[PDB]
């Protein structure tokens, strides 16, 4: 004898709890490996964003930010100096406390990933962070990110470095010169990950040449896999992400959900205006994606550029909903109404999806979308708020609730560690969204 | 204006073609590296199987088997000496050979990816494939097998060597010591791939150490991407994994498909009879995943062991036609009825799946299968016909034709190259497949 749960509905073995009921109430460490201005925090910012979106809480630790809160006002590279006794004190207390964090998050907060982000370029340091994760139960994978190309450095140092707090006092030539110094600090002593001998038995993955090499070792599980797959599918190279849904369609008039139908008259001059807009941005090749629902594939056609059809794009299943209004779902369904208010990404409709469904369908189109070049995407409401997550790093708790307005364009771009959106509205009318109604 | 297509429902564009009908009738060779026994035959049988259950058409071309025709009857590894001028000239002509019908497969009769399996163990002979690659405009990607470990390579003679054609006239220690007289022919003039030098600009990936090291270099699309994954995610353990549907259940009693009904009474039988069953194989750790649907999950609930739901199991999405009996189809949906007979890989019902979608949201699980050693999945007839035909290697018409009837356990276990499938039926009365029924 089994129950469905009310919100996600999974069905679950009645607990007729005994009348004293009783309640029950292994963690990966990443250590990120290289030298300064090698990606390390672009890698571990990025990384995490992807783990939390699939669902596996991950949390960054940077120790250069405890170095920020414990010494207040970089001057310069000095402060790294291997000869620096104080500086070199501070610094291993940087760390310490960076994985008594690190500890406190995986054993005591719910944490399942941890990325601890710093230099650890010499094996003595990373001994040392193996025996914290031995003596607690924590599995260890290393990611080295090695860079031989003077031109790459430069450009790292130039995005994120000299616009951090730590060159606050500084002009760019001057805080340019200060970073070189302090990468220099670092050669004499640094220790590659080394699989054919010393690291032999680490987990690990060093990527080389631009993302081009990878050497990987002894990947251990399930979490691991997925790591270095996405790891391997990653690159620098700056490209521009369009999102948008489609033209306002006859559901969309009619306040009806889901469905297939296809444009209205206005959702065919935002068409036109999507079309407009895409040859005024002028990009040299740029493909299209679209759902297998009418309305998106309407849409790209009047595009007059070659377009490819993702089921993965399709609209949230409704279930039993599917193609009722608001007001016959409230009236229809008064007590599935009211869950659905009260726990918007987890819910599930009868027969039908969540926003965590979503997320499992959509993420080889993350991960494709991550290969591509220029994107321009045509999809559904819940879709793009789902994608929209992922690149503006937003929680499962606000997925839900994210704008994405009809007959708008978001637009995005990357800046420093993270995805600039930009929207752009195509003045074309349209039923208002359901929130603005409400309120 | 779109039309939707009557078999697969993908809207297209109206072709009002004009009055003379215009109509408008890149490859990849992976190269396989490696002295003998080191299971590049393996890998190129079981990534073709994988890439063409995922619809890429692709197709093997062992060299070794040309030379099987080319020769008839094997005596001895004299054939492989570097000084047997004459055979170095037929190997050199069975090589060409298969390059010849490498160039048809690609070039002409639609294939995507050729597996050129052979020793290939001298830049030299890798020279020249790179030569035909690049004059007929394939892309080349390197899989090396690199295998130091005297276990496994007697390992691997003594399960696909020793029983081959060519020692049909011999026992075991001889071709035993036959082969391993063959392997040493190789290794003077071996040239493992060398990415740091000679090799920079080639794509390859060298799997060693018993697939627990990689090296990944250019990496150059898709296809690549996902071919290095599921080289990642492979290992040769043997384990077992067992194949079955849930108990007979309601909607099986009513002759109603889809749904989400519950265990009958048998169905039930059967679930204590499939606990019974588990026990006496008497497995370590076994896994057990089931779909989301109810009648699964009673079924698992029978076994007193842990397990895991997968809504990727869930039975295919019938659309319109869910819980509908096959008459009520027949009758309502005739058009759609006698579509599906006619192409039911490919077939979509309306605003539901067909086979095909059912293969995409199963990647993952065949990814996670791959992982595991021992695990039961219970789930439901087209996912099973689904799963199977991926590990008996069937094609896409088969797929929707395997037979998979209630209350019967498949357990594959490897042997040789593959898997061997044996029936296990439970002793458990159930109402008949629907096959059955109409014949």
């Amino acid at each position: 004898e089994l129950t469905q749960s009310r919100v996600q509905k999974i069905w679950v073995p009645v607990d007729h709890r005994p009348s004293l009921p009783r309640s029950c109430g292994s963690p990966t460490v990443i250590v990120m490996v290289g030298l300064p201005a090698r990606g390390k925090t672009y890698i571990s910012k990025k990384l995490t964003r992807y783990l939390n979106w699939i669902g596996v809480p991950t949390k960054v630790f940077n120790v250069g930010e405890y170095r920020r809160e414990a010494v207040k006002q970089y001057s310069s590279y000095n402060f790294f100096r291997p000869d620096n006794e104080e500086a070199m004190k501070v610094r291993k207390q940087c760390a310490l406390a960076a994985l008594r964090d690190v500890k406190s998050y995986l054993a005591k907060e719910g944490g399942q990933i941890a990325v601890f982000d710093a230099t650890n370029t010499t094996r003595e340091r990373r001994h040392m962070i193996l025996h914290f994760a031995k003596e607690n139960d924590f599995k260890a994978f290393f990611i080295e990110s090695v860079c031989d190309d003077p031109t790459v450095v430069a450009s790292n140092i130039m995005e994120v470095k000299i616009s951090s707090p730590d060159y606050k006092d500084c002009n760019s030539a001057e805080a340019m010169d200060d970073f070189m110094k302090r990468i220099s600090c670092y050669e004499a002593s640094y220790q590659p990950l080394d699989p054919d001998k010393c690291d032999r038995d680490l987990s690990l993955i060093k990527v080389i040449d631009v993302g081009r090499r990878f050497l990987v070792n002894r990947v251990q599980d399930h979490i691991q896999s997925r790591i270095v797959y996405y790891l391997m599918n990653i690159h620098v190279q700056p490209r521009t992400i369009y999102l948008c849904r489609h033209g306002e369609n006859e559901h969309n008039l009619q306040g009806r959900i889901g469905g297939d139908s296809g444009l209205s008259s206005r959702g065919k001059k935002f068409a036109s205006a999507l079309s407009k807009f895409v040859e005024e941005q002028n990009l040299k090749d740029l493909r299209v994606w679209t759902s297998q629902l009418k309305s998106t594939i309407q849409t790209a056609e009047a595009l007059r550029l070659p377009y490819e059809q993702w089921k993965a794009l399709n609209e949230i299943d409704a279930g039993v909903c599917e193609e009722l209004t608001y007001e016959e779902i409230r009236d229809t369904y008064p007590e599935e109404y009211a869950l659905r208010e009260q726990d918007k990404y987890y819910y599930r409709y009868p027969t039908g999806e969540s926003y965590q469904d979503l997320v499992q369908r959509l993420e080889p189109v993350i991960m494709e979308l991550e290969r591509q070049e220029n994107v321009l995407v045509i999809c559904h409401q819940a879709v793009l708020r789902c994608l929209l997550a992922y690149f503006l790093d937003k929680s499962a708790e606000e997925m839900p609730y994210l704008k994405c307005p009809l007959h708008t364009v978001l637009k995005l771009t990357p800046v420093a560690y993270g995805c600039r959106v930009e929207s752009i509205y195509l003045n074309v009318e349209s039923v208002c969204t359901h929130r603005e109604r409400s309120e």
